[PDB]
């Protein structure tokens, strides 16, 4: 298979937003959310990842406007941000999305985690966001959690080197080669992608078990367009 790109619309106080490191306050706001998600699907996206950030932070959340916008798709839409209790799970389970991520709840809550696993399957995805080995939420041992996650049945990882997201310094290669020697489950990349060039690098880890990259400020910033990156990973 061809790398799957996921362009990005993250989403605080109802606009389309780029953090740096992942730190709230570190916004940059492009617009209308579900103007954005709409031109990556004319563009070509074969996928949305769509992130609550409101709702990852604690402050309120846009789950009608997250709504709309997954609604609004006819392309799949994986959705992140504050899943973390059986509520937060329906809600974005509602929206008729594709897939979820976990994040946070994989470190605080495993059991409600796990359970959420069991029951969900692969419309669950974890995600793991890294600092050298060590897993971080709004802690752990990246290879322990990986191990203990592939024993409860999880089906994919998302990985975000926290170093690097937004940063348009390029992805780091040898933190997902090394997820890839540690797990059989597809892993999702996420973070730093600031060219053509360093898509080309991930399309060629396609092998060893990246599934995917996810692109948010590459895009926003006009380092390169959605048709430039499609045709890329393109044989």
């Amino acid at each position: 298979n061809k790398l799957e790109l996921l362009p990005a619309v993250d989403v605080r106080d109802g606009q389309a937003v780029r953090l740096v490191h992942g730190v709230s306050g570190s916004e940059t706001s492009y617009g209308s959310p579900l103007e954005a998600a709409l031109a990556w699907q004319a563009s070509g996206a074969e996928w949305l990842h769509l992130v609550d950030l409101d709702a990852a932070f604690g402050t309120g959340d846009n789950r009608a406007l997250v709504a709309e916008i997954t609604g609004a798709m006819d392309i799949k839409v994986e959705l992140s941000g504050g899943i973390r209790d059986d509520a937060s799970l329906a809600a974005a389970l509602a929206t008729g999305c594709t897939r979820v991520n976990l994040g946070t709840a994989a470190l605080e809550t495993p059991e409600w985690a796990a359970k959420a696993i069991a029951e969900h399957g692969d419309r669950i995805a974890v995600g793991l966001d890294v600092r050298g080995t060590t897993l971080k939420g709004r802690g752990g041992d990246l290879y322990e959690t990986l191990a203990r996650l592939d024993s409860e049945g999880c089906a994919r990882y998302v990985v975000t080197d926290i170093g690097k997201d937004g940063t348009l310094t390029g992805p780091n290669l040898e933190l997902l080669k090394n997820v890839c020697a540690a797990t059989d489950r597809p892993v999702v990349a996420s973070g730093g992608i600031s060219s053509l060039e360093d898509l080309r690098a991930l399309a060629a880890l396609v092998p060893q078990g990246v599934e995917g990259a996810i692109v948010g400020k590459a895009l926003y910033a006009k380092a390169f367009t959605l048709e430039e990156a499609l045709k890329v990973v393109s044989a």
